[PDB]
């Protein structure tokens, strides 16, 4: 499907990914989610790390990605106590609020770097589980490595995982965000579905919940045959793809999964680049690079290698002169005159931004283009 021009330069960004990513991961092990972006410099999240993560582990660096998920599994355990205390709470009819929810934001120590009552999500911690199952199993390691960490964000999730919380993207704290559920869901089946772990006190519990899960998006997160942005909209999100693949709400196959294609096509994808949903307003709305690749990894499984391609190439022509990518472009703008007051106020988008480098190379790898 690609000339050698193509490939020569699908190649080298694939080469510079790897690079950009394993140059700025800390020293203790985090990836860092956009070195230079004032809002996001010095802190670490549990999403764009466990989807860099994925991709450094399919371009082959089990270095890189173990001392990621080494991080994350030491950052959990200390957290052993807030969770039991949050676990006994429940038990006595005590509901934690949102203050005192694990956070979003780590730095690279491990400490709260956001406030849980202002950004409170639950969504990193399923694909932490997700993303450390699926390595283990690529590279045949033994998941004891990183046990006690899974067990802290089971016993998390198995407890809070129908609580509203702000999405993926820190908005709608009301709401219960079909993304969200999903990454919770990816999680759960990862680690219920895994047999190193079939002895744990959780194993069933989790494909269980899993499944409750399942239930509640099937009553409340489709509409017209596609999945919707969070529980009772109507609207769709350029995450939702995730929920196919990689979260597995469904196979690639189903009709749901190809209405939710569809429908994000439709209504978010410009020319190849993938809005985030209709509303934003943040940059002015731009195209975001993770959720184009997100898509076609989402194409490339449902056998549209046509149309995979086409968003990988839309990706590749979004790297700047250093071979670095962007959080999001501003080709197509939903909401042109917010762009300005953002700029502003954090300055220009973050670029490189990890996740970017990170998606990338899951749709290279998808594509079987790593060099």
């Amino acid at each position: 499907g690609l000339d050698s021009h193509e490939l020569a330069r699908l190649h080298e960004l694939a080469r510079h990914s790897h690079a950009v990513i394993t140059r700025h991961q800390d020293a203790g092990g985090a990836y860092p989610a956009a070195p230079t972006f004032s809002a996001y410099r010095g802190y670490a999240w549990l999403r764009d790390g466990s989807f860099t993560a994925e991709g450094i582990s399919r371009y082959g660096d089990v270095a890189s990605a173990g001392r990621f998920h080494d991080w994350v599994d030491g950052v959990l355990r200390r957290r052993r106590g807030q969770v039991d205390d949050l676990l006994a709470a429940v038990d006595r009819g005590e509901v934690p609020s949102n203050e005192g929810m694990l956070p979003t934001r780590f730095t690279f120590d491990g400490n709260d770097g956001s406030d849980p009552w202002w950004d409170f999500q639950t969504d990193g911690y399923g694909m932490w589980l997700w993303s450390v199952v699926t390595h283990a199993a690529r590279h045949g390691l033994d998941l004891e490595r990183w046990r006690a960490g899974i067990d802290v964000a089971v016993d998390y999730l198995l407890a809070f995982w129908d609580r509203p919380c702000y999405d993926w993207w820190a908005e709608h704290v009301e709401h219960r965000h079909v993304s969200t559920l999903g990454a919770i869901h990816g999680g759960l089946v990862a680690v219920g579905t895994c047999a190193a772990l079939r002895s744990a006190p959780w194993s069933a519990a989790t494909l269980q919940v899993a499944a409750r899960i399942r239930s509640l998006v099937s009553a409340e997160g489709v509409v017209d045959g596609h999945l919707v942005k969070w529980l009772g909209s109507s609207a769709v999100d350029g995450s939702l793809p995730a929920c196919v693949v990689p979260f597995g709400l469904v196979p690639p196959d189903d009709d749901v999964a190809a209405m939710t294609r569809a429908a994000v096509a439709k209504d978010l994808d410009v020319d190849g680049g993938v809005h985030r949903f209709a509303a934003d307003v943040f940059y002015g709305g731009g195209q975001w690079i993770l959720l184009s690749a997100l898509l076609g990894w989402n194409l490339a499984a449902a056998g549209d290698t046509a149309g995979a391609l086409r968003h990988l190439r839309w990706i590749a022509d979004q790297a700047d002169a250093d071979g670095d990518l962007p959080e999001q472009v501003p080709h197509h703008l939903l909401h042109p005159g917010s762009r300005a007051e953002w700029v502003a106020r954090w300055g220009t988008v973050a670029t490189p931004l990890l996740w970017s480098h990170g998606m990338y190379l899951i749709l290279a790898d998808e594509l079987g283009l790593l060099p």
